C-alpha cells in the first residue's frame, strides 16, 4: 500500500483520489483502443479481400470480428464498474478540495459591535457587546506537490495485487466547523458603552485601544478551523478474497462505500483481445478460435512469420488510412 | 432560460448542473449507441453477402463502413466538448453539496471555559473567559424537490436555442464562514471567576444560570451560516454568435467558466448517421454517397421500399444476434 500509505493530508487524499480514477479510465481507454484498432484492420482486410487470398482474409476478418465482439461485450461490465468508483473517487476528491478552502478561513474579522445591557442570551448580565456578521475567509488555496508524492502517489503502485486499503480524512473535516473565542470585561460595561472604536464597546475615561476606557466589554474570535485526521479501510474481507463495506446492509459512512468501489474496480478484470495489427503467424495458429475458422493455416497464411507479416501485416497505397478515412467505402465499393 | 430561471437556491443549482450534465452525457451515449447500431448492421450484411445480390449486399456495407466511420470521427471533437462541460458541471454541483453541508452548520456548542484576568488580546482588561474547540455541525442535508422542480430544471428544457444564460450561487457561499457573537458581563469578573457550570465564568454570590453569581463573563456563538446570493452569466457575446468568457484574457470565476464551457458544449453539435437497421429505400435512394457507391440503384435493391424491406432489412435465422455474437465470426467463415 504504497500510494494509500502516502496519504496523510487532506491535499494527499485529493491526489490519490484523483490519481486512481484516471488509473481506471485509462484502463477503460486502452481496452477500447484496443478494440478500435482491431476494427480499423478488419476493414482494412476487408478492402484486400475486395482486390484462396480471398479465403485466406476472410479468416482473418471472421477471427478478428469474433475476438474483437467478445471482448468488447466483455468489457462493459469491468467497465461499468470502474467508472463508478472513478466517478466517486472524483466526487470525494472535490468533496475534500471544497471543504479545505472552508477549513482555511481560519483568521475572522471582527464587525462593529453594539452595546447593551440585559439582553438574550445574557439576561442576568449588566452589560452586553453584540456582533453580527463576524466572517472569516481565506484566499484560494491550492495543493502543491512534491517530487515523491507524485512518485509515490502514482498509477505505477495501483496494481490490484499491492493494494489493500484506502486512507481517508475523517468525516469532521468536511461537516464540522471550529472556533476559539474570548472575551473581555473591564469596569462597569453597560448599554452606555457604545464607542466602538476599538470594535468592543467602551465608556468612561477616554476610551480607546486596549480597553483605554473605564468600562469596556468584548469578544474576538482568535482561531477558527477544524484539524484533519486520517482513516484506514480496509478493502477485502478477512480472508482476503471477497470485497468488505458490501452495500445493503445498513448505513454506511463514505470511506466504506467508496472502499467497496475501489475494490470492485480492482477485481473487475479487462480481457485485451489480440492486437490484429501487430499479429504474428505463431499467434494466429496458436488462437483457438482459428481452429473452427480453420497445417493447412500455415499452408494459407505462410509457413514463417516473415511471409504472413509480407502477405497480411505490411500492406500498400494505405489500406488503413483509407479504410478509416471518408473514402473508406468507395475504396470497396470500387474494388468489388 | 426556463431551467436556469428556476435556479434560486444552491439546491437548485445543484439540480441544474447535474441535469445538464447528464443531458451532454446522453447526447454522446446516443450518438455512440447508434453508431454500433450501425456497425451490427454492417456485420449482419457481411454474413449475407457470404450466403448480384453480392454487390448489393456490398453496396449497403460500402454505404454503411462510410457514413459510420465519418459520423465516428466527427463525433469525437463535440464529444470531447460536451465531456468536458458535463465534468465540470459535476464538478461544480459536488462543490456546492459540501458548501451547503458546511453552511448548514449553524448551532454552536460551547466548551467548558477558562477563565483569567488580563490576557492576548485583552491585555487591558480586567476579566477574561476562554473558549477553546467551540464546534459547530448539522445533520446530513439533502436535496428535495418539488414537481414542478424537475419539470422545470429537465433536459427537456436545455435545448441550445433556449438557454442564453446561467445562474450560479456566489463565491461567497463556498469560502466565507459567518456568525454572530455577544458577550456579557455582570460585576467584577476576573481569575477567580471559575466556576463554569453555566459555560461561563462566574464567581461570588450564589453562580448558577443566568449570571447568578456576583461576577459573570462570558459569550456565546448564537448563530452561523453564509447566505447564498445568485448571479447571472451570459453564454454568449452581446452579438450573439460567441462564446462569452473565452479562456487565456486574465483571471476568471467560476461562473464564467462555468458559462464557457457550457456554451461550446450547447454549439458542438453531433451529426447523427442514417440508422441502417431502419432504413428505407428512398433514403438509400437519395443518400448522396450511394451515387459513388452505386434507377439502376432501385434495380438492385427494389423500386418498392415494402421489396427493400424484405430483402435487406427485414432478415432469418438471427442475422443481427448472430453477427454479434460469440460465434459471429464462425458463422461468417463456414458460409464463406
Ligand atoms: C470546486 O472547488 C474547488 C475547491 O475550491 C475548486 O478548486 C480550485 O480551482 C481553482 C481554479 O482551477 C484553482 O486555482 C488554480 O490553481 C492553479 C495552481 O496555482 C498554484 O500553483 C501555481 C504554479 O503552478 C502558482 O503560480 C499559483 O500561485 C498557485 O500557487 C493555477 O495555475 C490557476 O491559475 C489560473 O487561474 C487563476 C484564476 O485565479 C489566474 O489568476 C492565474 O493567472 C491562472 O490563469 C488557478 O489559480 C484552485 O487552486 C483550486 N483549489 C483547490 C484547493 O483545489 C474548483 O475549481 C471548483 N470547481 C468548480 C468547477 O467549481
Ligand atoms: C460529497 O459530498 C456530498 C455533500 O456532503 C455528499 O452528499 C451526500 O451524500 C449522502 C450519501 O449519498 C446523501 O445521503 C443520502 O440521501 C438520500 C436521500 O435521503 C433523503 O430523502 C429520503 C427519501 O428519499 C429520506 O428518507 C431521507 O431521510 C432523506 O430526507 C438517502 O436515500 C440515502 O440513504 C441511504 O444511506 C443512508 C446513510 O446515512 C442510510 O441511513 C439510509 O437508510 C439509506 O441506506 C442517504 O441518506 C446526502 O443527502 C448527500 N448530501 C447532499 C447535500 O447532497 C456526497 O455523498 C459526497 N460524495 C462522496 C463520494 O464523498
Amino acid at each position: 500500500d504504497t500510494a494509500a500509505g502516502h496519504v496523510t493530508t487532506p491535499c494527499t487524499e485529493i491526489l490519490f483520489d484523483l490519481t486512481l480514477a484516471k488509473h481506471y479510465e485509462n484502463q477503460i481507454q486502452a481496452a477500447e483502443s484496443a478494440l478500435n484498432r482491431n476494427y480499423a484492420a478488419i476493414r482494412s482486410w476487408t478492402l484486400l479481400e475486395a482486390m484462396n487470398r480471398q479465403n485466406a482474409y476472410t479468416g482473418l476478418i471472421a477471427y478478428g470480428i469474433q475476438i474483437t465482439v467478445n471482448a468488447e461485450q466483455e468489457l462493459q461490465g469491468p467497465k461499468q464498474t470502474k467508472l463508478r468508483a472513478a466517478h466517486a473517487l472524483r466526487h470525494r476528491a472535490a468533496n475534500l478540495s471544497a471543504a479545505l478552502q472552508i477549513q482555511a478561513a481560519q483568521q475572522a474579522t471582527l464587525t462593529k459591535p453594539t452595546a447593551g445591557g440585559a439582553q438574550t442570551p445574557f439576561s442576568g448580565a449588566t452589560g452586553t457587546c453584540k456582533y453580527e456578521g463576524i466572517t472569516a475567509t481565506a484566499g484560494e488555496q491550492s495543493c502543491k506537490y512534491s517530487t515523491e508524492d507524485e512518485e509515490k502517489i502514482n498509477a505505477a503502485h495501483m496494481n490490484p495485487e499491492v493494494m489493500t486499503q484506502i486512507t481517508t480524512i475523517g468525516d469532521k473535516y468536511l461537516t464540522t466547523i471550529t472556533l476559539d473565542a474570548i472575551a473581555g470585561s473591564k469596569g462597569n460595561p453597560t448599554q452606555s458603552s457604545a464607542t466602538y472604536a476599538e470594535q468592543d464597546c467602551q465608556d468612561g475615561g477616554n476610551p480607546g485601544p486596549n480597553f483605554g476606557g473605564a468600562n469596556a466589554l468584548g469578544l474576538q474570535v482568535t482561531k477558527l478551523g477544524t484539524k484533519a485526521t486520517t482513516e484506514k479501510t480496509n478493502l477485502y474481507t478477512a480472508g482476503g478474497t471477497e470485497c468488505e463495506h458490501q452495500p445493503g446492509n445498513g448505513p454506511q459512512k463514505t470511506k466504506q462505500r467508496l472502499a467497496y468501489l475501489v475494490c470492485e474496480a480492482n477485481k473487475a478484470a479487462i480481457i485485451t483481445p489480440t492486437d490484429l495489427q501487430t499479429l504474428t503467424l505463431d499467434a494466429l495458429i496458436s488462437a483457438p478460435e482459428m481452429a473452427a475458422i480453420g497445417q493447412l493455416l500455415k499452408k494459407a497464411y505462410g509457413q514463417t512469420n516473415e511471409q504472413f507479416q509480407k502477405n497480411f501485416i505490411k500492406p500498400q497505397t494505405t489500406v488503413a488510412a483509407l479504410m478509416s478515412s471518408p473514402n473508406s467505402g468507395l475504396a470497396l465499393a470500387y474494388h468489388k
